[PDB]
């Protein structure tokens, strides 16, 4: 069976190492800023070789190279930060752009539902500009809310991904 690349980029603290615990142990662990990539094997009857990158400022400018090979981008956000959506809009669109990978399908998880003030999958759609498809082409992309914590909608980001590579 096939190995697939899977990148899982964001901005620090958005729970992108939150999700890849739970995939694996169905438990809210605790985690450490990641800087350098914490890379996990998971099987849902294909297996995947996922890539949780670090998302510390100083770190991003690596998510270019070191995404090399992948099939499918997991782009996670912190739906209750709205004082750094602009920034978190300005990398996903950094990768979007990215001519290195131009058809990769791209899941967006917007995590942190639970917190108050979380924003909806239609607040975030239009705060990053994805109701424009000019700058988007012929990409595959889905928006997934989810509580990285307990676990929420992460089985659901998961089998969307999956559903990619089995194409
Ligand atoms: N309330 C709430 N907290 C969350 C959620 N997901 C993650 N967190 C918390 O957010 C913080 C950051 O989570 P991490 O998984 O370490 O974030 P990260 O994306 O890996 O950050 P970097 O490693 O620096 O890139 C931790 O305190 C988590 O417990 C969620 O859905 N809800
Ligand atoms: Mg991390």
């Amino acid at each position: 069976k096939k190995q697939f690349k899977i990148a899982v980029v964001g901005l620090d603290s958005a729970g992108k190492t939150t999700m890849l615990n739970f995939l694996r142990f169905e438990k809210n662990i605790e985690t450490l800023p990641t800087i350098g990539v914490n890379v996990e094997v998971l099987k849902r009857n294909v297996n995947l070789s996922i890539f949780d990158l670090g998302g510390l400022l100083h770190f991003r400018n690596l998510w270019g190279t070191l995404m090399k090979g992948s099939s499918a981008i997991i782009f996670v956000m912190d739906s209750a930060d709205r004082y750094r959506i602009e920034e978190a809009k300005n990398e996903l669109w950094k990768v979007l752009l990215d001519p290195n990978y131009p058809d990769a399908p791209l899941l967006i998880v917007a995590n942190k539902q639970d917190k108050e003030g979380a924003m909806s999958i239609q607040e975030i759609i239009s705060v990053c500009g994805l109701d424009n498809p000019e700058k988007l082409g012929n990409r595959s992309w889905h928006i997934q809310p989810t509580v990285a914590t307990t676990g929420q909608g992460v089985e659901e980001a998961i089998k969307w991904i999956v559903m990619e590579l089995d194409k």
